[PDB]
């Protein structure tokens, strides 16, 4: 480490996130198809437990998992797993689409016919305040 702050592991909820890891990194080096089953299981349980201060960090790997692994279907799951308990305004999640259009985007040069499975169904439910524009 660069910085002189200390390496204090204050491990809040994420610390899930922190021991299960290195299990996967036995598990993803080898399969990674049965490590999917753990890692994104977590996102799952941290959401609805409102544990989803773990939640946070899983979120930007399930487009590494998910998507990869042939899963690009519940990456349109994930845009919606914070969404479902409240109404909420759009662009405040909408930071999420940014793993849509990371590697989901692109998944093994991810083809329009099948990605349209997860952007349209997608479109339909963030067009609530639409893509375009921003906090205007």
């Amino acid at each position: 480490m660069s910085r002189d702050a200390p390496i204090k592991a204050d491990k809040d909820y994420s610390q899930i996130l922190k021991e299960e890891f290195p299990k996967i990194d036995s598990l993803a080096q080898n399969d990674c198809n049965s490590a999917l089953d753990q890692l994104l299981v977590l996102e799952k349980k941290t959401r609805q437990a409102s544990d989803l201060a773990s939640s946070k960090e899983v979120l930007a790997k399930i487009v590494d998992l998910l998507a990869s692994r042939n899963k690009w279907d519940d990456l349109n799951e994930q845009l919606t797993l914070l969404s479902k308990k409240h109404g909420q305004l759009k662009l405040s999640i909408q930071y999420m689409i940014q793993k849509v259009m990371e590697y989901l985007k692109s998944s093994k040069s991810l083809d329009l016919n099948t990605r349209i499975s997860v952007i349209e169904t997608i479109r339909v439910v963030t067009e609530n305040k639409i893509f375009v524009e921003v906090e205007r």
